[PDB]
C-alpha cells in the first residue's frame, strides 16, 4: 500500500457524488451516467491493487495496458448498452458479431493468456540469465508478453514465441546448483592395475591442490571394455561455477584436460592398435 | 478429525443466527445475507474437509488457494446475483460473458486440472527421488501444481510442464526392487569351451565372496557369433541398492569390470582380428 | 446371485414403506423424499448387480468408489432440485456452471472413461505377465483405473498412464503359444555344397536328441550372399516355453549357440576374408 | 428368409392384441403400453433382419449384444418418458445429462463406430491368414469389436486397437497373386559379357526344370556400376505360392541361392578387390 | 438423356393423380400421401439425373446405394413426422437424438465425404495403373468409396484408405510423358579430357543408333569432384515408355549399363585408389 | 467494364418489370416472384463483376461454376421458404439438417476455401514454372481448384492436394534472380599458399573471359582443416539464368568443373593421404 | 495528428445535418439514413485514427483494404437489417447463414489474424534483412499479410505462409551483437605442452594486430582426447560484422585459416595416425 492511500480516494469523490444527487436528484440518464463513471473507477481500483502484487518490468507494463483497453470497454459496453438506451432490443443482436468474433479472434486470446501464465506464474527465468531450450543455451534479454528474445554463444539473436515455450522442458544455469565436468579418455586394455590405481591417486592430488576451481569429490569411471583392446573411462568431478559463466567453463576444463595429458605419460600408459596376421602370397 | 471438530463451529453459530432472526425478522435484504454468510461458511467446511483429507506440502497449499479463491467467488456471485438484486433481467448478460471467457481460460483451466490429477491421483514421485523422463535421469526437488522442478545428473535445473509429464512414461528409482548390471565383453570365437566353462565358474565365486555388493544369481549369456571370429558376451547381475544412488552404481560397476578383466587373462584368453592374404605384385 | 438375494431387501422394506404413507399420508415434502431415499437404493443394486459382473481387484474396488460418489449425487441433486424445492427458477442455472465445469474436468473425464475401456474391455494382460510395449518388454504388477506399474529387465519401475497405452499394439508373452528362436551365423561362400548338407543334418540332430528344449520341426535359411565371399545364415526353432520365462530363454539359446560352434568346427568350416593385391613402388 | 418367417409372428400376435384392446378399451395407460410393448417387438426384427445380412462369428455376436442393449433402452425411455408419464417437464432435464454424458463417453462411443466400419465395411481380412502391417508380417486369429488380436512369426501374441488399424495401409498374402522373389549378388566389372550371357542363360534352364516351384517368367537385371570394380546385379522371380506359407517361403529361396551360387563358380565368375599401390620409404 | 425421357414419366402419372383426387377429394390424410408418393419420385429423378452424370463402375453404383437408402428416409420421415401426424410435438424430441448420433456417425461421415471428392473430384487414377504413393509403386485394381486396393512390384495386395490418400502427393505412370533414365558411374580424376570427349561422342553414338528404345537428347554430367581422386559422373537419357512398363524399362536400362561397360574399356578409362606411403620400422 | 455495359441491362428490363406490375397489381404471389427472379440476376452481377476481377483460366473456370450454384440456390431457398410459402413453420426444420449437412461437408468446404485463398490470394506460382516444396524441383502444368498438377525431372506427374501445399514453403525458380553455384575440391593441407594465390587468380581469369555464362563477382572460400591433412574449399559463383534451366545449368557446371580440374594440374595441386608405421615382428 | 483535423471534419458536417432534419424533420426512413451515412463516418475514423498509428508499407495498406471493406458491411448490414426495415422477422434468418459461413470461411479467418499479430505485434524482422527460419539463412523482401517472400543464399525465391512461421524460432542478424566464429582443427596428443603454449601466445598475436577485423578477446579450447592419439582443439573469436554481410564473413574466416594454417607449421606441430603391428606368417 503505497499509492492506493491516495489514489483510491479519485473514486472516492464520485463515490460521494452518486450518493448526492440521488437525494437531490430523486426529490433517469443523468442519474444513470454517475454509476457508471464511478463503476470504471472501481473497476480502475482493482486493476491497479492487483497489478501492484505482479514478474517483469517490461510485461507488467504491456498487461497493464491490456487490461486497461479491455476494462475501458466493458465500462462503455454496460455504460450505453446497460444503462441508457433501454435492453432486450439490441442487447441481443451485438451477441451474435461478439459470438462471430470469437472464430476470429479467439484462438489467439487463447495464446495470449497461455503466454501469461508461462511469464508470471510459471516463471523459469529471469532477463539476464543463460537457459537451454532444445540442447540449445541461450541469455535472455527481453521478456515480452508473447515472445522471449534470447542471444546464442555467437550472439545471434532469436525471437521465440512464449506459447511454444511453454511445452517443453526449461534449464536454467544461473539457478542451478554448482555444476559438474566429464572428462572421457582410452587407455589399453593390458594396463596394468598397478597404473590405474596410480593414475587414480595422482588425479586425486591435482584436485585436492587446486581448490578454488574443483571440489574434492570426484570419480574415475570405466564405462566399456571393448574388443580385449580399448578401455573407454571418464572421469567426473564438479565445478564452483555454473555454466552461466561459459567462457570460464571451457577456459578450466581445458586446463584439466591438459593435466590429464601429463599424467597419462609420466605413468607411462599409453592405447595401441590391435595387431593384424598377413599371409603373403 | 482435529480442528473440524472446533472449527465448524464458527459456521454453526451462524447457523444458529440465521434460524434466530427469521422468525423474529418474519413475526428481505436482511434475511438474504444471513443465508450467504452462511452459504460460503458451510461451503467453506467442504473446503478444509475434502483438503485435510489430502500428497505435497507446497502443492497442497497453491490447492487450498486455488479452491478458496473460486468459493470466495460463487458465495458472491450467488450473494448478489441470486439472493439480493432480483433474478433473470441481469441474470442472463453475464452468461455470454462467462462463456467468452471460456474461449480465452478455458484451455489453460484444462491444464490446470490434469495437473491436479498427475500430483495427487496418479502420483509417480515424491521430492527427492531419482526418476528417468525420457532416458533423462533426473531427481525431483520441487512439485507445484503446474511445473515439476528437476536436477540432472550435472546439477542442471529444469522446468518441467506437468500437463507434459502425464502423457509419458515415467520411471522411479526410489520405488524400485534391487536393481540389475549389465558388463559387455568379446572373446575369440576359437576360445576353447573348457576355457569358457572355467570362466564361469571363476566369474561365480568372485560373486559369492562379494555378498555385500552382489546378488548370488547371475547369468553369462552369449549373445551373437560373428564372422566366425567373434563372440559377443555379456554377465548379468543384481546389486544391492538401486540406481538412486548413482555415485556408488558407477563404482561397483567399475569394480566388477576390472574384476572381469583379471580373469580374462589368468585364464589366457584373448580376441584376435581376422587374417589378410596379401598377393605381391 | 450371492448376496443381492439378501441385500436388495433393504431397499425392498423402503419399497414397502413409501406405499406405506402416501396412502395414510394422502388420505408432500416427507411424501417427496420417501421416494428418494428409494431411488438411490434402486439405483444403488443397479450398481451391485452390473458390478459384480466385472477384471482386476484393485480397479474393480477403485471403481466401485467411483460410480458410488456419482450416484450419490443424482439421488441428491434431483432430491433436492427436482422433488423438494420446486422447479424452473434454480433448475436453469445450475446448468450453466454444469456446462461450464465441462470446459475444465471434461478431457479428464474422457480420458477416464478410455481407460475403463482398455481394462476392462479390451484387457490385454493380467497381472503378473510380461508384455512389450515399443519394444521394452515389462511385467505387470499394478493396474489401477489410469495407471498401469511395470518394472523392466533390470527391475526398474515404470508408471504409464492407461490412456495412451490404449492406443498402441501390445505384446503379451504368458498369452502366447511356445515362442520363436533365431541364431545367425555368417560362412564362407567358397564352402563346398556336401559342408553344408552334413551341418543341416548334425543341427537336427542335436534338436532331436534335446526334445525337453527344443521342438523337432525347424529350418536352415541362406539369407544373403555378399561380395561373393560370405554367406549369411540362419537357424530358426522353437522353444518349449514362452518368453516369459526371460532367464531360462537366453540359458538354453547360450546352449544352442556353442553347440553350433562346435558343430561348425568339427565339419572345418570357416570363413576368411577376401584377398588384396599389392603393387609395391 | 428362415428364422424371421416364424419369429416376426412373435410381434404379429402382440400386432393383433393392441387392434384388440383399443375398440374394446375405448368403446389411457394400459392402452400405452400396447403400443410399446409393440414398438419393441418391431424395432427387434429391424434388428434381426439387418443383422442377418451380415463378417465375423465373434464380432456379429458381440455387435448383436451391442444394438440389442440400445434398444432395450429405447423402447424404454419411449415408453416411460413418452407415452406414460406426461411429457415437457422431466423430458427436458435428462436431456441435459444426456449431452452431458456426451462429453464422457462420446470420443469413445466414436472409435466404436470407426471399428465396425473397419470390421465389417472395409473388411481388409479373415481369421486365419497372414497380412504386413507396419513391415511386420502377422497371422490374424481373433476379430474382436475393438481389437484385432494377431500372432507373429515367432508366434509372439499381439492386441492391435482397430480404431488405430483403420488408418493404416495393410497387406493380405492370402489374398494375393503368386508372389515374386529377388535374390541379389555382386560380380566383378571385368567379367565378360559373354560370360553374362552364358549365365543368364543358365538361370533360366534352371527355372524351366524345376516347374512346381518357379514361373518361367523372370528377368536378370544390373543394378549398379560401382568405381569400375563391381556389378549389382538381381534376379526377379515368381512363386507358385504366396507368402502366407512362410516356412516353404524362406526354404525354396534357400534352394534357389544356392544354386546360384553353383552356377557362378561353374562359369569361373568372381569379384575381386581394387588394388593397392604402396610406396616404401 | 437415354432412360430419364421414359422413367421420370413414372413419377409423372403420380403428377397427375395428386392433382386429380385433390378436387374430387376437395369439392386429409389420403391427401397428404399422394404429395409424399410424389415428393420421393421428384427427389427420385434428382438422384438419377445427377448420377447418369457420373470415375467407376464399382464405385457409381456403391455410391448409388447409398443416396437412395438417405433418400428413402427423408421421404418418410417427412411423410409421417411432417405430412401425417401432426406437427411440433415428437418434432422436437429425434432432434436430440438426431443430434446425438452426430456424436457417434459424424466422424465417419466426415470421413465418407473426403473420400467421394478424392475419387471422384480429384480423381488421380482408374483402374490399371501403376502409380507412387510413398516411394512405393502400386499398380490400381479395385476403386471402392473407402478404400483402394493396389498390387505391388511383388504382387502384394495392400487395402488403402481413401481418406489418408487424399492428403498426400500421388504420381500417376500412365498419365505420364515419356519418363527419363539415369546411369551414374565413377572414373578415375587423372583421366585426360581428349578420352571424356571421345567418351560422350561414343555415348551419343550409341543413342542414334537405337532410336527405338532412347531419345536423342541427353546430357552427361559431372556430379562431383573428390579427394582429386574420383570424377561421379551420369548419363541422363530419354526412355521411349512410362514406367507403366515395369519389367522392360529394366531391361532397356541393363543393356544401356552393359553398353556403357563396353565403351569404357574400350577407351581404356579406369578408376584407381589412392598410393599409401609406408614407414617401416 | 466491357459486359457489364450491355449484360446489366438484362436485369435492368426485370428491375423496370417488378416497377411495373406492381402499382398495376396493387392498384401476392406473382407479386412475390418478380422480385424474385430479381434478386438473382442482381445477385448475377456481383457474381460477374467481382470474377472479372480475378489467376489461372481453368480455375477462374472452375470457380464461376461453385458461385453460380450457390446463387441459383440462394435464390431458390429464399423463393419459396421466404417469399412465397409463408414463414416460420418449414422455416425451423430444414436448419436442423441445414446444421446437420455441417457435420458431413463441412471440413471439405473448409479445404475448399483454403485452396481458393492459396490460389488466387497468395499465388506462389503460374502455369509452366518449375519450382521446390520439399527438395524436389518440379514444373507445374495445372492448376485446378484442389489440386496441382506438377511434372518432375524424369517427367513423372503428380498430383499434389492445394491444401497440403498452403502450409508449406515453395520456391520459384522462375521467379528467381539469376542464381548461384557451388563447386567443392579438396587440396594437399601442405599446399604452399603461393600455390592457393596463383589459383586464386587463374579461376578469376577464367570468370572473366566467359561472360555469358559467368558473372565477375565469385569467393574461393576455405571451409575445413582436416587432421592436418586436407583442406576443404568451395568456389561460389552465379550464374546468368536460374534453375528454370535445368538442362543449362548441369552443362555450364560440368564445364565449370572440368576447368578446375585442368587449373589444379597445370599448378602442381594435389592431396596425399597420411602415411602409416609399420612395426615388423 | 495530420490529416484528422482536417478529414475528420467531412464527418462532422453530417454530425450537423443529422441535428439539422431531426428538429425540422419531427417539428422515419430519411430521419434514419442520416444517422447511418454518420455511424460510418464515425466508423471511418476510428479506421484512420487506429491505422496511422502503425510496421510495413505494403501490409499496412493491405491491411487498411480489409477493415475498410468490413466497415462498409457493418455500417450497410445495420443500416438496412437495423435502421430501415424493420427488425425481428429477417433479422433471425441470415444469423443462420451468418454462423453457416463460419464452417466454411472460420478457419480461414483465424489465420488472417495470427498473421497480423505476428508481422505487427511480434514484428520479428524488417525488409532486408537476413533471417534464420530452420537453420537456412533468409533474405527478407516482402512484407505481405499472409506470406513472407525471401531470398536464400543462391538467391532461389520463397514463399513462407506467416502463420507456420508463427510458431517457430526465428533469428535475425541484422539486428545482433557483432557474432563469434569457430574455427577447429587437430593436433597430435604428444605434441609438448611448451608448442601449444606457444601456439596460443601467437595466435594472441594475429588478433591483436588485425583490429579491423577481429575483437581481442578469444579463447583457445580443447575439447577432446582421442584414443591418446588426438587432441581436439578450437579456436573462438569475435566478428567486428554480423553474419548479414555473408560474403565478407566468409573471406575473413578464409584468412583466418591459412594463418592458423600458417603457424601450425612455423612452430613444427603436426598429427599423426596410430601404429600398426604386423605379424608377417
Amino acid at each position: 500500500f503505497r499509492n492506493v492511500a491516495q489514489p483510491f480516494f479519485n473514486y472516492i469523490e464520485e463515490e460521494d457524488l452518486l450518493r448526492f444527487m440521488i437525494k437531490e436528484e430523486v426529490d433517469d440518464g443523468a442519474a444513470e451516467t454517475g454509476r457508471i463513471t464511478r463503476k470504471a473507477f472501481t473497476e480502475w481500483v482493482v486493476k491497479v491493487y492487483t497489478s501492484r502484487r505482479a514478474d517483469t518490468k517490461t510485461a507488467v507494463k504491456q498487461l497493464n495496458k491490456l487490461v486497461t483497453a479491455i476494462l475501458m470497454v466493458v465500462t462503455v459496453v454496460i455504460w450505453l448498452l446497460l444503462l441508457e438506451v433501454a435492453t432486450t432490443k439490441v442487447l441481443l443482436f451485438f451477441s451474435t458479431q461478439l459470438v462471430a468474433l470469437a472464430f476470429i479472434i479467439g484462438s489467439t486470446c487463447k495464446n495470449l493468456f497461455e503466454s501469461i501464465v508461462f511469464v508470471f506464474v510459471m516463471h523459469p527465468y529471469d532477463v539476464g540469465d543463460r537457459c537451454v531450450v532444445d540442447g540449445v543455451a541461450m541469455l535472455v534479454e527481453e521478456m515480452n508478453l508473447l515472445t522471449t528474445v534470447f542471444l546464442k554463444l555467437n550472439n545471434e539473436k532469436v525471437y521465440y514465441p512464449n506459447a511454444v515455450l511453454a511445452t517443453k522442458p526449461i534449464s536454467n544455469y544461473f539457478r542451478s546448483p554448482n555444476m559438474g565436468e566429464t572428462v572421457e579418455f582410452s587407455i589399453s586394455f593390458s594396463t596394468p592395475v598397478s597404473k590405474i590405481a596410480h593414475l587414480k591417486e595422482r588425479i586425486a592430488e591435482y584436485l585436492e591442490q587446486n581448490p578454488q576451481h574443483w571440489a574434492p569429490v570426484h570419480s574415475v569411471v570405466v564405462k566399456e571394455i571393448e574388443n580385449m583392446n580399448k578401455l573407454k573411462m571418464a572421469l567426473y568431478s564438479d565445478h564452483t561455477i555454473t555454466f552461466q559463466e561459459n567462457r570460464e567453463r571451457n577456459l578450466r576444463r581445458t586446463e584439466l584436460s591438459l593435466a590429464i595429458k601429463r599424467m597419462l605419460e609420466d605413468l607411462h600408459i599409453d592405447y595401441t592398435l590391435l595387431p593384424q596376421d598377413i599371409n603373403l602370397t
